[PDB]
């Protein structure tokens, strides 16, 4: 099924973000999508993370984790594939295609990266006094056709590092790639050890990512954590009810992981 009339972020308007409508390239760019993340449904291949309950919550002193701000920006899978072809695709499935927002190889300037599918979302950052939206890279699942997402997250935020984010750094610094003309701006999302989760909640939740491998669907692992109040399907939302009556206050949570920390 087709939504005509997509938005690509509610608000602000993305000059050279267009949602493809055109077929084969639809088909082709969710075809490409659902194969590299190996999901056989045909809703969102994406990962899906669960909220933490007094039970799940047991999970972070029984095998390495690492937390990071939970920020409220739309889910988009970026599909890197080849010169002009970078496409983002949300929960909906649609998919809309980004014009220049080129990413460089490592080795060769000149070429372009493809059969690259990374996981993120995007966000409406204030600068200066002004709306800009940014693209934060949370995950990657597959880098130049290669199985990268089968690899530990550490080595997947250094592909995304390394593969992703020095080669279109350097380009800007030395080639002709300007910040300006470019939809929107590409940043890393940054990780950090669970038992520095307090200095995260000062300066709007925490999310909780194992060093396990990529998984499509519901992932019981991935543990995102929101505030008892500002909590918001009836089976998810289920999970998000009864999460209400014996919820996981921050000082719950901190005082966990104070006690797993080493
Ligand atoms: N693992 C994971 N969790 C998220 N939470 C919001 N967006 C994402 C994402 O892209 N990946």
């Amino acid at each position: 099924s087709l939504k005509l009339g997509a938005i690509f972020l509610e608000g602000i308007t993305v000059k050279g973000v267009t949602q493809v409508t055109t077929q084969p390239k639809l088909g082709e760019v969710q075809q490409k999508c659902h194969q590299f993340c190996g999901w056989e449904g045909s809703g969102f291949p994406g990962a899906q993370p669960v909220s933490m309950d007094k039970q799940n919550i047991r999970l972070l002193e029984q095998k390495p984790y690492k937390v990071s701000w939970k920020a409220d920006g739309t889910r988009y899978m970026m599909l890197i594939d080849g010169t002009n072809e970078v496409f983002m695709i949300d929960r909906d499935n649609s998919v809309f295609h980004v014009s220049n927002l080129e990413f460089p190889f490592r080795k060769d300037l000149r070429m372009h990266l493809s059969n690259t599918l990374l996981d993120g979302e995007m966000i409406i950052d204030k600068v200066n006094g002004q709306a800009v939206p940014r693209y934060l890279i949370y995950d990657i699942i597959k880098f130049n056709a290669q199985p990268v997402g089968d690899c530990d997250f550490n080595i997947r935020l250094q592909c995304i590092e390394r593969e992703i984010i020095s080669p279109r750094h350097e380009k800007m610094k030395t080639g002709l790639i300007d910040k300006t003309q470019e939809p929107f701006s590409v940043r890393p999302k940054q990780f950090f050890d669970i038992n520095i989760s307090r200095k995260l909640l000062e300066g709007d939740g925490l999310i909780f990512q194992p060093i396990g491998k990529y998984k499509p669907g519901r992932c019981d692992d991935i543990l995102k954590w929101k505030p008892p109040s500002l909590n918001s399907a009836y089976n998810t939302a289920m999970a998000v009810c009864n999460s209400i009556s014996n919820p996981v206050t921050k000082e719950m949570l901190f005082e966990f992981i104070d006690r797993c920390a080493a």
